[PDB]
């Protein structure tokens, strides 16, 4: 099947920005034409820890911006929504909606992206079981949608640390595709994080998954958001060359669920 | 003075708001030196499986919840899971509830906290107790004067939660802070039930400014949380025996 | 019953360290006369963290000064072992024998401790969850202990952490007596510590157990192990007075395992 | 070369132990490049159970590994638990194999240091990746100079163990990594043995020097982990397939 790669910068920070990012996207979809490629990009940060940090430029402006993505590339879109209200607007634009790691379990948020028609990505949240993300699934299902992913970003392990047990990408391909989030997996809420990326991603892709999710941003060492975590966009082309290698080499081996 | 928390976890009828609501008031007449507030959610957002009990709406609850605080004249509180639910609620509730899964959302705190009341954050079971200073903070951008965090255990492996009781202390150093007693045992997706009490006297052993317990008539038959609601009959024991042991213990307290 | 409160400095750092804490103890002794004191050090660190730290003047050495301890104090004694030629000397002086957290599930060293017709005290290991330890009793029931301890000391939380599940006292209290460690769990393993160790102790109070253990020190800020922890000996009459009112007034709600 | 530790869990009988023997040392012809090493336990120290099987003894464990290495002319391991046991071990065994539990132990690993041989210490459960530093240290203290660290799961919540792989980057500092993949997917007290291979495949995916297999011919009759040993059958299958991700995975290690 068709690999999926979804990248791009955490947040919008302008318009620019992404038109940046959406570049090196295009082109690196016309190198591996053997990988789908998702442009991502939050139009809002719904969750920092502070009050001081930076957030969007609103719903509005950012489904703007990502339609100049989509409009100057081709490239899918993909963005994730906070409140019910939210899908119908970001479904006129993105071809996947994805829900928040904490907001995995409203029923409503699961609801409204269901119904929109477009493809959902649920971030599997730090305290959910791999097991319990079946009925996550069930949710969707019941609200129609059709195409469903379901994204492993890490679990709780003590305070303020995230631990990656694969043993969930075999549980959850089980009802629904999986992504293998390689950015927020080794971030310490509130390892030394950046140099795990590489490695976990390579593990992921030896166990087996539908597709990775990865932050990238032209200079992280000044994004808004995850400047610890995003990966440099011009390293992006070799991790994805070695996925796919390790993808090859891994995937005759893969169980079948 | 010290604060407690109950009443049956989902609103399933007026009518049982009601009888619970009669119940509460007894013992708001009883323990002068506690002050209750009538606790029920209007919609359980989260429920695991889409085929379970949510609730019968927004205004039916709001109305059920009125006819308490007027029939009794006991405080309310209740939950909220979106923006626009932050003012209607407000009508009613002396409390507004932030979900445990929704502590980070900065507009569901930021509208919370507009409508002026008194605002009670569920720490997440993936927060330190540490990182609930900018959730506070946060609701005081908001305009949020009086705050509390209530503790409800922590992700401890799957389908588990453990109850880190250093997290009080820690909490109250920019909060009151209030210890669920009821979802502190429950396992997500030991005993549970059997585990309820023992846990509420470590809490005001160790000093806490209220406790928060869901209580049902029957718990057997409730629609929602029916294994670890406590029965309405058990809640005057457990409070007396709370203020008890608060009453020797908080001359050890430990200064914020 | 009668409560049971287990005290001493972590590490025999000399005979005269030894003689110092036990005039305390045997002071305090006369004074709560509803609490049964045992004394407490270990002959040597078997597990330390590093190569250099200190471990102890040998089994000789310690065995000769805990005896001079009960000797001139009357009190009763307990100390631990690693391994199970060392159950016979020290079964000499000791009236209870304590089994390291990381060795709860060593057969043989359990044996060893349970023939010497001494009593037996084992610290949960922080790896063990509480319904496990069933098994442990059965062990030593087997080899011959009639009179058993289970230890609380904490649970591994993450890296670097014990969490404290004070579901456990109510557990392990099915199958023997139980014992709160006050200084052990709130360690962390390579919270602020100190300061949470009088609060962790009232909710096992008021939870509900049948004894404490508490390192004390003279002057902790010198300790040669666990100096950041040991309570200042000067506090263990304040502390003790406190559990024993917690117990008071909580003992009447105690549930019947 | 890189290192595969493989044999039957407990020296249940010195037949079963020549019966594996034989095939790993087919393997061992097989697979030039790969540095196998015949494993098996004398005595389970730490079975839950009173009344469950713990060996037959040291002298006869030593003398069916010795029979193995004879018969084979195979690499041998095997545990030892207490200080006394690492001179007479050290006889038959090219690595002396510290378990989890015990990694902390300075005596246990003065001892197996003494000896001049090889030290694989096992990662206790417990503890972090960063703290097996120091165990290193006490090791090159006594004297070893081939020393291994092996990766046999962390605790998470109760009765599991979860992998972390950023463990083995890191212990790659100081020490030549192993992977246990038996022991890092049995439940302590999901489906084990469903989760053997997906995890040797991260695992070489991520760069280790070695992997840890317990086999067995029949695993469901196997005395010790009956439920997570892999069949004798399947390890030719599971060395070839990590051989060849290893292959194009290597060009990729970081260096440490
Ligand atoms: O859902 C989003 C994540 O948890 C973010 O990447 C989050 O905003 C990280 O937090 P901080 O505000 O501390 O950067
Ligand atoms: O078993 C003993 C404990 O784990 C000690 O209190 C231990 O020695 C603490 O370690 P460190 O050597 O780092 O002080
Ligand atoms: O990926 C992200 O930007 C958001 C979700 O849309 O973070 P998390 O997965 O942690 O919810
Ligand atoms: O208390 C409750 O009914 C809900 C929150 O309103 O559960 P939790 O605290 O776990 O979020
Ligand atoms: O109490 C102690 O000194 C030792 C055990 O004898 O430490 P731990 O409980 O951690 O094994
Ligand atoms: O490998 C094994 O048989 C034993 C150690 O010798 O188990 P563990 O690694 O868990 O200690």
């Amino acid at each position: 099947e068709k690999f999926l790669v979804i990248a791009g910068p955490c947040a919008i920070e302008s318009e620019e920005l992404l038109l940046k990012v959406g570049e090196e996207i295009k082109r690196l979809s016309e190198k591996f034409k053997e990988v789908e490629f998702v442009f991502k990009s939050s139009f809002d940060k719904a969750n920092r820890s502070s009050i001081h940090s930076f957030r969007g430029h609103g719903l509005e402006y950012g489904v703007k911006a990502l339609r100049k993505v989509k409009e100057e590339f081709g490239l899918k879109i993909t963005t994730d929504i906070h409140e019910s209200w939210q899908a119908e607007p970001v479904a006129e634009v993105a071809d996947i909606i994805q829900i928040p790691a904490f907001l995995c379990g409203q029923t409503d948020l699961l609801l409204a992206a269901a119904k929109t028609g477009r493809a959902v990505n649920v971030k599997k949240g730090q305290f959910l079981a791999p097991w319990d993300t079946k009925n996550v699934v069930e949710k969707l299902k019941f609200g129609g949608a059709k195409e469903i992913y379901l994204t492993e970003r890490g679990t709780t392990f003590g305070y303020n640390n995230l631990v990656v047990d694969f043993r969930s990408l075999p549980i959850m391909k089980q009802w629904a595709k999986v992504i293998y989030d390689a950015t927020h997996s080794v971030q310490l809420p509130g390892g030394g994080m950046r140099e795990f990326i590489f490695p976990l991603i390579r593990a992921a892709v030896a166990v087996g998954c539908d597709g990775v999710f990865m932050e990238t941003h032209p200079e992280p060492e000044k994004a808004l958001s995850d400047a610890s975590t995003q990966l440099p966009l011009s390293q992006l082309e070799g991790i994805i060359e070695a996925i796919l290698e390790i993808r090859e080499v891994a995937s005759k081996y893969y169980e079948t669920i």
